[PDB]
């Protein structure tokens, strides 16, 4: 097993296709890859929010993966936290 | 007859007929005009790559005046920006 | 923080300020700050000279911060990519 | 000209100045320098706390250039992660 267990250990692009599968399993018939998947997803990124970025977007921004990617990169530069993988 | 100031001051169809014209301007005698209206895109727009969304575009995306508007909406809703007038 | 990761993050006053605070950075006795500054100048300004600009101007050119300014201004434009904020 | 990609290229005591100049930087009402080098700082350490390492310091360790320093090597080496350059 190759464990991710912060956002650093993430770079942009991995970040954007874990979104494109919760994207995925949102839709699916099932939900139990889903559910996990969200689990992870609140776990790497420690914004207060949760699973609330993916299902209520503010406004401004979209719920495309790069507008979520981008939400949680200006959080984590705001409080001076490091962010992805840089690359 | 009016002076646009932003993307806002533009509906979609009035945008890819100015992507139109770029076209035509493309093979006119000098790039007199060409020029005054590609810089007009860039300021519009304020994509990082510019005229790169017309004449070296994205693999991923279609290569025509929708294609190019595809990816102006994209970025800007990705990135916290308004789009086009409504029309 | 506050990312300023693009040239259309700051004005041309704030980047001459930048450019005036690497002219300090430049005859300092350390280069800790100067090399810092140095690698985001040419990330922002995408410009094929990098940091030659700032040591070898060409010949009309100065290596003023506004003369480094006014030549990035110039060379983005005449490539067609977006330039400044407002002011 | 050699670029300051990681940790393992600061010596010491080369990243003590850097942190000395970060908070004179502070008296800088230039915080677009001081953003530059504190987006440089937790990019190198990846420590988790990021900033709060100079500003929110824990009250078990000295608040210092020296003590920050201390800490980080600390972290990096019961994290497995390499560590300074010696000199």
């Amino acid at each position: 097993m190759e464990l991710k267990n912060s956002i650093s250990d993430y770079t942009e692009a991995e970040f954007v296709q874990l979104l494109k599968e919760i994207e995925k399993e949102n839709v699916a018939a099932t939900d139990d890859v889903l559910d996990v998947l969200l689990e992870h997803f609140v776990k790497i990124t420690e914004h207060p929010d949760g699973t609330d970025l993916i299902y209520y977007p503010s406004d401004n921004r979209d719920d495309s993966p790069e507008g979520i990617v981008k939400e949680i990169k200006e959080w984590r530069a705001a409080n001076g936290k490091p962010g992805f993988k840089q690359g």
